[PDB]
């Protein structure tokens, strides 16, 4: 196992979801940056492991399930068996990441991406150890029923730019966007 990292698309409200759809129109290139950021292993011959809970995973149109090139892991604890189509079940990310620490996908996973949601990313937060954030800011108030918990600024920083991540604001649908990194290590 690699990195641990967080990927989010949040409205200027802090908004993730709606009736567990996203509080906004599909953004076609927001979903590429979403896909090819979760699916590039940093390394030949392993997987990325994508994380996220019960609800998210039942968010995604199902023709998209499992995030295909990547490992899925659902994180349930009311769930006895992992859904159909999805990889692994636990019940929590300490569980899901010793599981990592296994022979079994010990020597196949490169980093760790965490999806959703919100009670997924506050326990990716309180995980102490280096961490990044990698937020995507709609800059649009958006009806949402789930947030985005705040970032403590003084514990993660903003980084000034990423390989292969654009700095300058993204334009769909008449909607405006920009990508930014945060990174805490403590
Ligand atoms: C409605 O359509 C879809 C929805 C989803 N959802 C909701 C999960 C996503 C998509 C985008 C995204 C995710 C989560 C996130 N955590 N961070 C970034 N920044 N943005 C995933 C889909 O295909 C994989 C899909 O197919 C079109």
């Amino acid at each position: 196992v690699g990195s641990l990292n967080c990927i989010v698309a949040v409205s200027q409200n802090m908004g993730i979801g709606k009736n567990g759809d996203l509080p906004w129109p599909p953004l076609r290139n927001e979903f590429r940056y979403f896909q090819r950021m979760t699916t590039t292993s940093s390394v030949e011959g392993k997987q990325n492991l994508v994380i996220m809970g019960k609800k998210t995973w039942f968010s995604i149109p199902e023709k998209n399930r499992p995030l295909k090139g990547r490992i899925n892991l659902v994180l349930s604890r009311e769930l006895k068996e992992p859904p159909q189509g999805a990889h692994f079940l636990s019940r929590s990310l300490d569980d899901a990441l010793k599981l990592t620490e296994q022979p079994e996908l010990a020597n196949k996973v490169d980093m760790v991406w965490i999806v959703g949601g919100s009670s997924v990313y506050k326990e990716a937060m309180n995980h102490p150890g280096h961490l990044k954030l990698f937020v995507t800011r709609i800059m649009q108030d958006f009806e949402s029923d789930t947030f985005f918990p705040e970032i403590d600024l003084e514990k993660y920083k903003l980084l000034p730019e990423y390989p292969g991540v654009l700095s300058d604001v993204q334009e769909e649908k008449g909607i405006k966007y920009k990508f930014e990194v945060y990174e805490k290590n403590d």
